[PDB]
Formats: C-alpha cells, structure tokens, sequence
C-alpha cells in the first residue's frame, strides 16, 4: 500500500529546473504512494533543486541528488547532436550511478506531465516476464521507418520501467557500450542521442524490451499523426512535450497550480521527519494563537517555497575583485521598473521577486517576450511564491543577498532608478575607500519625484537644478524627512569628496557594503522598520556610514501596494509592528550590551 | 461506475452562496462520479448560484435550483433563534420539495468541507438495513447531555443521508410535524432549529437512524474536546465548520483553490451537453490557431466564472426613481481607490473586481477589515475570477452594467475620484434634462493630475483656481489630447448650463445614461480603444452628448499595470488592437449602414 515509487530524472540547466519542477508537480498531483526521486543534476541544477526542495516540504517524498558531470567522462566518447547536450546520453549509465540496494525505478524526462497515478505505471511492474526489463512504449513517430537501427517503429525513452537488478546481473555497461561501439563504426554520430542507442540495443536483443501501452507515453512532437492512440483523451495517462485544446488546458493546470497545496501527507503512511519541517512545527506550536499578533509572528517563521535563477543566468568573475551587484526585491505590480533599471545598471543585478505560480508564469512570458530582458544573461531572477498574507520584504532582501556572485553588492530598491555610470562609479569607489579591509558601508543619496515622465539628469549639475526648479526632491521629503536627514544633502551638493555621516534615530539609507553583511531580520513583514533595523545591526556592528559625492537615485513614484492600503501602519499592523519594533530593541539591548544603549532614545 | 450522486444543499444570503462555493469546491477536489445538485434557495441566492454555475461550465455536474420561500409557510410556525433563521428549518420538508423519483440524497450544509470521495459516502447506502433511512452522525457536543431530548448525545445535521422513498412511503411530514408540535408544547422554542426536531423524532423511533462512523461530521465547535474523533488527522473525511493547523491548511486549501482547474471531464463517464459549453467549444473550434491574433480571439469568446454579490448587498429604491448608480470596474492592484471612491459617492456603486481566488480571499478579508466598506452596503462587489492572459475591461464592464439596480447609472473609472456632492447633482441632472424619454448621455468632465497628495476642490472655482497654477490638468492633456477634445473645457469653464457637443474622432468620455444602455463590445482586452467602441456604438444610436456645467472627476495617477507594461499597445499587441479596431468598424459598416459611414475616417 505505502511502497515506495523511485523516480530517476535527468537535470541539468534553468531551463531543465522549471520543467522537472513542471513534472514533479503534476506526479505529485496524482500521487498515491511515497516518492523517491533520483535528480542526476550538475551544479547549477543542483543548487537550485535541493534549495527549491528543502524549502518546498513535500511530506513522504526523499529527494537525492547525483554528480552528473562524474558522469560526462562516460559518455564523452560519444558524439551527440540532440539539443539536450551530453546531459542526454546519460540515462544510459544510470545503473552505474543509482544506488546498488534498488531494483526497480522510472526513468523521466524533464518534459513529461503525469495525468494519472504513477502508483498504477508503478503496478506495471508486477506483469514483467522472462528476460524483459525496460518497460518502454513504441516510438509514435517515422523517424525510425526510413538513422539508428530499430524494431518497428523504435521505443521512446521519454519513459522508462528499469529493473536495476537484473540489468546489473546481466551487464548492461557493457552490453550497451558494445553496442553503441558497433553503431558509432558505421554511424559517426547521434541524432537522437541516448535514445538511439537504446533502439540498437532493442535490435540486438528484442527480448528485453517489454512494450508498454501507447497512452503511457503521448508524443505531440511535430507530424506525431497518433491520433488513434489518443483518440480517448478521458483516459489519457501520460503526455511528453517533445514538441520543438485539451492537452493545452491540462498543461496549464499543472503550469500554474500552487505548489504549497501538495504540502499534505499522505493517508494512511508516515510521514519521513524532515529537520526543517520538524524545526517549522515546533516553532509555530510555540507561538501562542490567542496573541493578536498571531500572524505576523507565524509569517516570521514560514518557509517559503524559493526557486532560485528560474531564468538563463551567465556571469563571468572580475578580474579586479571590486565588482559590485545591485540587490532589489520587487513584487508582481513593480515589473514595469525592471527594464528601466536595466537601462540604468549594466552591472549584474539579483533580485527577488515574490510571485505565485500564475504570476510566475506571467512574468516568465513578459521576459521572454522583453528584447530588454532577454539581451542581458547577468540578472539573476530568484522566485519566491506566494504564502500568507503579509509581504516578506526582509526575507526576499535576504534571499537576493545570499545568492550574489560578487564581492560587493548595493541594498538598491526596485523603485529607485540610479544615474547613469554608477557601475563604474561603484566600481571606483570600492577601491577608492578601500570597503575590502575595513567596515564601511557607502550610502547613495534618495531623491524622489512625483511626476512620471522625468528627464533623467545626465549629471550632478542637472540634478542640482531639477532641484531648484521643484521638479525633484530629497527622498520623503513631503511625509518623513527623518529617514535620510542624516544624509546631509545640503553638504552633499557642492561635496567632491566621500564624507563620513553618523547614525541618528530612523535613519535608512541605500548602501554599497560587502557580500558578508549581516542579514536583514525576517521578523518584519508588510511596509515600515524593514531597513531601519538592518541600519541599525549595522551601526552596532561598528560599519562607518559614509556619503558619495557624485551618486545618486531618484524614487520613481508608485501606486501604494495592498500592503500599505490595507496594513497602513495603522490599528492592528500599527500596533503589531510597534511590538515588532520593541522586541528588535529588546534584542539589540540584550546581544551587543553597552554598544547598543544608544538605540534606545530612538 | 459512473453513478449519479445526488447532494442537496440549503443556501440563503450572500455569505450563504460563498459557503456554498466553497463546499461545492471541496466536493468536486475529491469526487469520481457524477453529481447532481439540488440547492434549496431563495432569489437573492438563486440569481449568484445560477450565473455562477453557467459560467463555471463544470463537466458531470448537474444543478438544480428550488424556492426556498415556498417552503417559508411550511415551517412559518415553528419559531426559530439559530442565525441560519428560518431557512435552517427547512431540510425537515426537502421530502417534500425534491423530485418523486429521487430515491437516495446526501443533505449538507453550507460550513462543510470533504477531504474525501464523496463516493465513499454514497457507499455506505449500501449498508442500510431495516428500517433505518437516516444516516447520521452523533453529535460531538454535550449539548444534549443536560435543551430538546435527545438519543445520547444526540445526532448532528451537518451530514445527512436521505432515502426519500421508504421516507415517503412511511409519512415521513407527518410524523416530524406531530413530533415537532408535541415538543414544542412544552419547549415552546427551538434551540439548535431543525437539528433538535430531528433529534426529537431520533428518541421517537430510534430504529429510522444509521449512526455513521465519528469521521464522517467532525464538528469544530466550541468545547468540542473530540480529539479522539480525529485523532488520526491523516484519514480524515468530512470536516463542520460550526465554530461561530492541519484544519486550517486544510480549509486555506479550497478557500483559495482555482476552480477552473474543476473545467475537466470525468474519465469514463459520458458528459451531458450543456447549450454554453457547446457553444464555447464550436467558437473556439472556429478560431484559427494559426493566427497571430488567436489569444484575442479566444479571450473574447472565454466565459469567466462570475459571482455576483460577493459580500453582503442592500439597496432601497428611489422613491422619484431617478437614482443612478456608480458603475466601475477595477483589478486588485486598484482597490487602494475603493474607500476613496466611497468616501466621494454617498450613492449605489456598482464594481467588478477581475480577481484569483487567493485574491478573492485577500479581498474579502480587506473588505470585512475596513471600516468605510462595512458601513456602506449599496456598494454591488461582482468578481469575475481569473481566466487567460489579458484584461477583460469591456466584460467587467457589462458584469457591472448588467446588475446594477437603478434606472440611471453612470459609466465612470476606478481612477477617477468624483466632485462631493456629484450624487444629488445628477439625480437632479437626470430630471432637468428628461433623459427618461430621450436618447442622451451626460458627460462628466475628466481631470488629471500627477500629484498623490491632493486637496480635493470643494467647488468649480477652486478647481479652475488648480487648473490655472498647474496643478491640475485636463484628462490626458500631455499625451492624447483627442480623447477629451470635443469636451470644449473653455466653454464649459463659463458654462452655467448643460451644453450639447458632436462626436469627433476617438471620443470617449464619461457619461451618465440609461439602464438599457448598449454593451460594450468583449473583443477588446487589455488597454485600448475601449471606450472608443461604445462612444461610437453611442453615437451612431443618435445618442446626444450633453456636457453638464457644474460636474467633474479627477483621474489620481497609478502605476502602469502589467497589461500597460507588457502589451504598452506596441509590437504584436498594437497590431492586434488595430486588427480589433478594423473589424469593429466593419462591423459597424454593416450593421447600421449609412448612418455610421463618417466613422471610416475615424
Ligand atoms: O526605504 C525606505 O525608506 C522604506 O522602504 C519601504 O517603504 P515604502 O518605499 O514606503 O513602501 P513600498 O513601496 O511598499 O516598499 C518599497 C520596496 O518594497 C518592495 N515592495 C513591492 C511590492 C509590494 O507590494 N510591497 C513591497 O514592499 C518594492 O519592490 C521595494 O523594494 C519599506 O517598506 C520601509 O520599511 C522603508 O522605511
Ligand atoms: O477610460 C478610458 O477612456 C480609457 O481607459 C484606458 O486607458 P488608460 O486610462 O490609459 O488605462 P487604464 O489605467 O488601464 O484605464 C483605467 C481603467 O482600467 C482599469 N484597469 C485596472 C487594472 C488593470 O490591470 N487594468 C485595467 O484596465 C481600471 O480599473 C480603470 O477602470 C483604456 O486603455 C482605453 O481604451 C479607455 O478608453
Ligand atoms: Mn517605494
Ligand atoms: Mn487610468
């Protein structure tokens, strides 16, 4: 009843990450019995699928990863053409690489969606005779009538039914290395990589294949012509997209269903005790439901699902060590800044972007469909989806942080646009200070406008007289001028030199510091105190606040968000976020002792 | 197999119908067969249940609808004090009301959710023996324990099993009549409505009553102390929300679920044809997929699941019956307008809010938590939940034409904050110039401005006094003055009358008319020519444009949405939008013909 299904997927890239996300989704939709997946992934993939699946606590599913460049060297002496790359000719060394204790597993391609129960592919298992050991399905297309040798048709290896134990005591290694040897002497070359490999081995010998019904694998590639193999779409079971209405839908279904609903256990087995999971419950067991701030207190300890780079990201290290990455958190209703400050950074940018499946793929079209966003590999885009009700400010700030790949990085915000030039400016900067051997922390002066179509100043001189004129002003300079008065704009206008400022109650500015920078507290969510207690760790912490002459940001006016229109910073969220505010002094008071005194009076 | 599962459901009041939706949702997450609905309801419910079930367009499910007035006289005299009313009375007489040939039904209430097949249930009629026709579950409460006698602790109405014929063959009206009328002899009230009559006939012939297993209504009541019920979370079935972690998870799952992923056939089982489904599969078949413009073409055609009525709605009519009525249709991203627009319009409003059901929930929960909208109930909340990949502007807009419920309404914008006072000016407008028997639309004049901070004009001369200092501007001055050209502000600066203008090319105003207005037309999506459409659809009607002198509205500024940013009405968007706007206007060549030839040069 509760036996355990083992999954082996193939992974290696972005792109490969969101679909075998794609396809652990629509498994997990229909699942049944436990899960065991197998993700042979490089590093890329793997950073990002063990993040995405610690942080996803999928009860009864064991997730194991597998160094998939140890296994390149296997299969480096076989030339390969399929836009997979090499990563496609290693399903084939999967018996060398899966642990020898397993004897059954299904193998699956990154672009196959499950409309039934894999417990009921998995029962498929129990029909095997004789010698049959891969459980394949004929191939629906000619490819293979007249390329590689093949019975019939040919097999698709979009599925595959494995019995690891009697491919290990018939030596598959060999068996298959022989035979794509032999091939390879008259061939040259792969078409379809692996999977022509395996039609030679089925030519060879027939009797290990055992043919499985066709709607257990639907291949709509292009001139499939198969439509009596589903002509019932009621009962259809498996569907591989290996294409270069009602499989439309069904493909949206599970492109946009919200994966933290698959974070309920499976009747009638136990569930596996995950640390994380374990640590999840007995924190939130310990805060109290009766207290009125229940939910900002159990938003403080969610885990949220974090898909990190889920586009291409490509970066190259700088040779001077200095390079600095602009860090911005943003949600669904701020996209239209992207672009913008990509036309103002030409630096690499992280950014977190805290979006529910529906909106992930919406803002997956928008890039795709943006020459903007597409011209630039350096911006990373990590998703992390939507749960609660309050907005994680602090923890998409973190997770853009920890996921940076310089040196320095600017606690930038999405609706600041910077001048143009302040990569290099930055760039200079850092070694001009010297950031690398003492705690400095560089801060960009805040402007803010409130017209939309602005002429961006092209210099500090244009700047100044925008300023004049009552175009532009000093960031919340209408409602709270307390944030950044300690800038001293007044001594910045005609500075062409770096000074030092000193901390004063509620300051916040934008700062440039180093990659080890202590994190933002996850304790405050919504709008109000998110920076001003990271600048106050930071003033704690003995981080000298100095002031650049010839930098600048300017607030593009926004829409208030439904976190401030409703949680406004008054009643309730006022109230709580006044006891947030208190507990965050408590705590400074109590880590750092006579250093954090003065913080009080504040 | 495919057995057809009978559910009857008592439903009455708008929190009654979100139940409901709720409870359906949870239903359809587990079922396997199909299921027939049979909702006990009153008009106020009736209206929300029946658009909302025509456009879910859920396959096997077949709903049905009885006025749950007539039943009123039947249990008029059986006084009540459970917050369900007198509605709560009414599943003692469904014997009477639902169809003779019904054999078997499965009665539920509003606050249940299944975390199970409801086949499952269905199973246990199976099981019946004797005379035992109701199956039941003992009720969890000692609220019986010592109220109304009761068998034990007595029995819970939340989840009832019904056989309807050996009910009818043995009297079943009689007998609960004569028992409820000797109880009520003495008792003189009831406590718990119904379910106590229910328990008063369960101690007159225990025989007639199946106790079903505890997991079958676990009931979340105060002082419930059921943990041995449930102490097996994980099997659990059918959970009573009658409280005036794992449940909460389980609750935010439906709450939030999307229920166009319902939109699927069940596999085996033959789907009855529905005339809407029909017709929205042979238009969609119609559509070349071929085509660039084929997203367009669909969303025109894409039924939305709407809910009228989404919170609770009161309206008295006007006694001069010349009340108009706000009509209005936003996203999420806008609702920070909302209590701005109430605090202007003291009138009936009339919104449609194109929200997901985690938005929905968002909604609500911003709706019940704020003070302006719970104290003004005129104010129509219609949501049209998420569907495709574009904004459907003109759909909303007749979701909020067609409900509203004065003969006057007033077509304006979420992002235009009228004049105070404008109520009053336009009921006496609508008398002044006899709109009733004539063909003329009031137009309101549009402004604009930049700045959120805004002191609103408490009249026409402070307004000017703005206009004249730069502060204000007219709608659209800096980018297309065209749209409010023909409004002539000079003349109405002066003006102290109404004054009629004449149509010019893309005119779009804000205009107050009739009820019977024309629609607008759904081909348009996104941003763009919308209002452009129905002015000319106005115009060609002989509609007159009357300018109002002493009225106007101030468009607030907002970020761009995401349909601006992505489809900025540039690339294949623009080219769509121009597609759309060359066959709009030969449509309207061919329909009125000569009198709508000076739109060509449009
Ligand atoms: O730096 C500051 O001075 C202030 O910045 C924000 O306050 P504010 O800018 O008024 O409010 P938002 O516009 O909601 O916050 C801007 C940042 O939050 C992000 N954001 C986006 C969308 C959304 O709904 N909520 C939200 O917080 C934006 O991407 C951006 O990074 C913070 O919430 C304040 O705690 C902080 O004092
Ligand atoms: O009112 C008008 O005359 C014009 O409104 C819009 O032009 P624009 O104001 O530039 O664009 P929006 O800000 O999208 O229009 C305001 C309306 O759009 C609604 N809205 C809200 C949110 C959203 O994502 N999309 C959207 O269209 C708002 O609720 C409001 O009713 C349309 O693009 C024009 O076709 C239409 O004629
Ligand atoms: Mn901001
Ligand atoms: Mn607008």
């Amino acid at each position: 009843k509760c036996e355990t299904i083992h999954v082996a997927i193939v992974c290696a890239g972005y792109n490969a990450s969101r679909d075998v996300v794609t396809l652990v989704k629509s498994v997990l939709f229909h699942r049944r019995n436990p899960l065991h997946f197998h993700l042979i992934a490089d590093s890329i993939a793997e950073q990002i699928l063990a993040t995405l699946f610690q942080t996803w606590m999928v009860p009864a599913v064991r997730v194991d990863f597998y160094n998939a460049d140890e296994l390149k060297s296997e299969v480096s002496w076989i030339p390969n053409k399929h836009y997979s790359g090499i990563y496609g000719l290693m399903k084939l060394v999967l018996t060398k690489t899966l642990p020898a204790n397993l004897e059954r597993v299904i193998v699956l391609d990154t672009d196959i969606t499950f409309a039934t129960d894999i417990a009921e592919l998995w029962a498929v298992f129990h029909k095997f005779k004789g010698q049959q050991v891969l459980g394949l399905v004929e191939n629906q297309s000619d490819w293979y009538l007249g390329p590689w040798p093949a019975l019939g048709r040919g097999y698709n290896t979009g599925v595959i039914l494995l019995l690891l134990d009697k491919l290990r005591k018939m030596k598959w290694e060999q068996m298959w290395r022989l035979t794509a040897e032999r091939e390879l002497m008259g061939m040259l070359s792969t078409s379809l990589a692996d999977q022509d490999i395996f039609n030679a081995v089925i030519k060879q010998n027939p009797f290990l294949v055992y043919q499985l019904p066709c709607f257990w694998n639907v291949q709509l590639s292009d001139h499939t012509r198969s439509e009596q193999c589903y002509r019932d779409v009621s009962d259809l079971k498996v569907i591989h997209w290996n294409s270069p209405e009602f499989f439309r839908n069904l493909y949206l279904t599970f492109l946009e269903y919200d994966g933290n609903l698959l974070r309920r256990e499976l009747f009638g087995c136990p569930s596996e005790a995950d640390v994380n999971s374990e640590n999840l419950q007995k924190q939130l067991s310990e805060l109290d439901e009766d207290d009125l701030c229940y939910e900002f207190r159990r938003e403080r300890f969610t885990v949220h699902r974090t898909h990190l780079y889920f586009l291409h990201y490509e970066y190259e290290p700088a040779a001077d060590s200095t390079d600095v990455t602009l860090v911005a958190q943003l949600s669904m209703d701020r996209l239209q800044m992207l672009e913008a400050i990509c036309k103002h950074w030409e630096g690499p940018i992280s950014l977190a972007l805290y979006l529910s499946d529906a909106e992930a793929q919406q803002f997956l079209r928008y890039a795709q469909g943006s020459e903007v966003l597409m011209s630039r590999h350096n911006v990373g885009y990590h998703i992390v989806y939507k749960e609660g009700q309050f907005y994680p400010v602090n923890l998409l700030r973190n997770v853009a942080m920890k996921h940076i790949s310089t040196p320095y990085m600017f606690l930038s915000d999405i609706d600041f646009l910077p001048m143009y030039g302040l990569y290099e400016y930055l760039r200079k900067s850092v070694i001009q200070l010297d950031l690398a051997n003492t705690k400095k922390a560089m801060i960009v002066p805040a402007f803010e406008t409130l017209r939309y179509r602005l002429s961006f100043p092209k210099s500090k001189a244009e700047l100044l007289s925008m300023l004049d004129m009552g175009t532009l002003f000093t960031f919340r300079y209408h409602v709270w001028t307390k944030g950044h008065a300690p800038t001293n704009f007044a001594k910045w206008r005609t500075a062409t030199t770096p000074y030092r400022v000193e901390w004063e109650a509620d300051f916040e500015p934008y700062v440039v510091v180093r990659r080890d920078c202590p994190e933002y507290d996850r304790r405050f969510v919504g709008f109000g105190w998110n920076k001003v207690a990271h600048i106050m760790e930071l003033d704690v912490q003995e981080y000298e606040f100095i002031v650049l002459p010839n930098a600048y940001m300017i607030h593009m006016p926004h829409a208030p968000s439904f976190d401030i229109t409703k949680f406004r910073s008054n009643k309730q969220y006022r109230i709580c976020l006044k006891t947030l505010k208190e507990e965050f002094q408590q705590d400074m008071s109590r880590r750092y002792g006579f250093a954090a005194l003065k913080y009080l009076t504040a």
